[PDB]
């Protein structure tokens, strides 16, 4: 049995979000299982982002790399802040947690905040954890990319 | 003996604040002992909120429900972020902790931040924890309701 | 052997930052080894702060005390929020960690945010932990003092 606790899960969440903040896009993608679903719903009061597997995320990372390859200073500096992590369930080595988050983002003169809640299912059966499903609720919805969430 | 550690306390703090963010007002009230004191002092440089028992909080929740029962979209979305949790004392099954917090709030176009420190005494003697005392220092004091703190 | 885990490190980080938020300047200085190096680099796209030992920090605390000794209300209220703490290495009783942070600051009408990442090396060999090295990356760099970071 793999014994996985909240601290193990938090360590993974901190690493995953660090890989975005540090623009380590390939390492970041490797935190996701090839069959990972990634879903940020719209508020109907149609998703903001939906990918049924990781390929969609790979393509989006390709777009980000392409945009950045021409781009000059100032860059966008981001800082993820993962809070209030609660374990919801475990099914074998697949662990489901929810958490609140607040990403601060800065380029040049202006700071932007994005905040909300996320639910992750994470497969700990391999030597490195792998996200099986990501669900993101953006609360300040009225652009946003994957490196903000 | 109930052995209660910081993680158990954090789990409770995350749940309590989640019940506000998710507008689960009755479940939220049940995190508080009937004799709970709830105090957010004013800065004299008279409280912003004071209740000597839970009844005052029940009445305030009634007011919130009444306001919401007519209200249309956009709603106010809140996100609590509990940080820097330190245990201060334990007396039997009553555990006292302090922590910093930052609630982000959004309706329509504008994000609001509230931040400060809180001290909780929490009774873990029952099957579910119960807040015995809540003290809240709002640092950006110059409105605010119970779902922001 | 001193067994030190992430929770022990977090407890220390929370205390150290609390001593700044509560303006306990002498107690704060005592979280730092006399030979502590404190470095907040500039972005070259020359540091914002560099001290090769604690004396520089002592002198800066003296300046802060002098400024405050004449100053009237409203004061500046600060609130540190330490997030995403990851242990990087241990060498004997010296433990190195990185973390993200967001300090909120308020005086009078306006809230200011400072955010970024920090790396600490902390010596746990004595009865009280002592910072041996502090490195701070301020992401929203375009004033700031030691009580903001």
């Amino acid at each position: 049995m793999k014994t996985i606790d909240l601290a193990d899960i938090q360590a993974f969440l901190y690493r995953e979000s660090r890989l975005l903040d540090d623009k380590a896009w390939d390492a970041w993608l490797d935190c996701y299982r090839a069959d990972a679903v990634f879903w940020m719903p719209s508020w109907d009061d149609i998703s903001l982002i939906y990918y049924p597997n990781r390929q969609g995320l790979e393509d989006r990372v390709f777009r980000i790399k392409t945009e950045r390859s021409s781009a000059t200073v100032p860059d966008t500096r981001t800082s993820h802040n993962i809070a209030n992590v609660e374990r919801e369930s475990a099914d074998g080595d697949v662990h489901t947690v929810r958490f609140n988050w607040h990403t601060l983002s800065y380029r040049y003169k202006t700071v932007s905040s994005y905040f909300g809640m996320s639910r992750y299912a994470i497969d700990f059966s391999g030597d490195a954890p792998k996200i099986v499903s990501k669900y993101v609720v953006l609360k300040n919805d009225y652009l946003i990319d994957i490196y903000h969430i």
